[PDB]
């Protein structure tokens, strides 16, 4: 239904209805991405003088936009490119790769053909330059739009398992020290965002995907205002990291648990060693620097650099003051009319 009636009793059978993305739609896009990947990969430049070429195609964060309930969603696909000098490059010659890869993704609609309908929008406006694709299948009514953001490839070859140089941090924080603008290149890392939160148990996921909607219910809202999404992703998984750490679980409780994190954000230092620590004296300096930054601080795991959800602390308070109405909505409330309750952080 609704969701806002939701009771907090079953929970999952309306995140398993509504919320679940459509199994076959998934299968079909990911096949278009390798179509893509593998198209731009060969046509990007070639035949060029310039060594820089495309090394990899990712799929970044993705959003499901409400329409009826889930209509449609929208997701970052970040074309990693070769042979740079700096991060800085990706900024500066953005337009550069903006009509390269805009040119190609054109062609490759005309040559190569899809189970989905490609769909290469016209220049975008009300933003300064702007593109995207969207892939649609009007049989299952399931619409996806993919914004490419170019970026530098600074792990270059990575497989899971192996903790990136500290040396590629260090040129990232020196040059973010010297240049300013911290955690704009964050898209280069979007590899390890992904891992991230893609070995996650099932029933975690399962949540974020719950929270993922929750923060677009309150978009619609308060607009941009709020903080980003990926603040509320890492929020739920720290919420399951810390004192439950099982594999199944009550969704009424890992909600209850996240929501009341949202009050608590002036209290709320968080950071994740998984992919840097300490062991670098450049990194570890930086690394201390933000958690000593104004409260909340939630440290993008890819970024040392990047803290999400930081830099304004009033879109918390909108968040939190929004988080106190769900609060009295049936969602945390079970067949008593109490309150669920939160996890023990023990």
């Amino acid at each position: 239904m609704e969701l806002r009636h939701t009771p907090a009793r079953d929970l999952d059978k309306f995140i398993e209805d509504h919320l679940l993305p459509n199994t076959c739609f998934r299968t079909q896009v990911k096949e278009a991405i390798d179509i893509v990947c593998r198209f731009l990969k060969e046509r990007c430049f070639q035949g060029t003088a310039d060594p820089v070429r495309v090394s990899k195609v990712v799929k970044g964060g993705s959003s499901g936009k409400g329409t009826t309930l889930r209509g449609r969603s929208d997701a970052d696909l970040v074309v990693f490119l070769t042979k740079l000098t700096s991060f800085e490059d990706q900024l500066r010659r953005r337009g550069e790769f903006i009509q390269e890869i805009r040119r190609q993704l054109e062609a490759c609609q005309r040559e190569q053909k899809f189970k989905v309908t490609f769909e290469v929008q016209s220049p975008r406006r009300e933003n300064p330059r702007a593109l995207s694709f969207v892939l649609s299948s009007p049989q299952l009514q399931q619409e996806v739009e993919f914004d490419v953001l170019p970026a530098f490839d600074a792990l270059g070859q990575w497989t899971p398992g192996y903790k990136p140089n500290p040396e590629i941090y260090v040129q990232l924080i020196k040059e973010c020290k010297s240049r300013g603008k911290e955690g704009e290149f964050s898209t280069c890392f979007t590899e390890l965002q992904r891992d991230f939160l893609r070995n996650r148990p099932t029933k975690l996921k399962s949540l974020i995907r719950l929270v993922k909607h929750w923060y677009q219910t309150c978009k619609k809202t308060h607009g941009n205002k709020l903080p980003p999404q990926y603040a509320l992703e890492l929020l739920t998984v720290y919420a399951w990291e810390q004192g439950s750490r099982k594999t199944d679980f009550s969704t009424a409780q890992g909600f209850q648990t996240v929501l009341e994190l949202v009050l608590k954000h002036q209290k709320l230092c968080i950071f994740w060693e998984a992919y840097y620590d300490f062991t670098n004296p450049v990194v570890g300096r930086c690394m201390l620097q933000q958690l000593k930054k104004p409260r909340p601080v939630i440290l993008d795991p890819a970024d040392p650099t990047g803290n999400v959800g930081g830099g304004d602390t009033h879109s918390w308070q909108r968040l939190a003051q929004e988080a106190r109405v769900w609060l009295g909505y049936p969602c945390c409330k079970n067949l008593d009319g109490s309150l669920v309750g939160a996890w023990t952080m023990l």
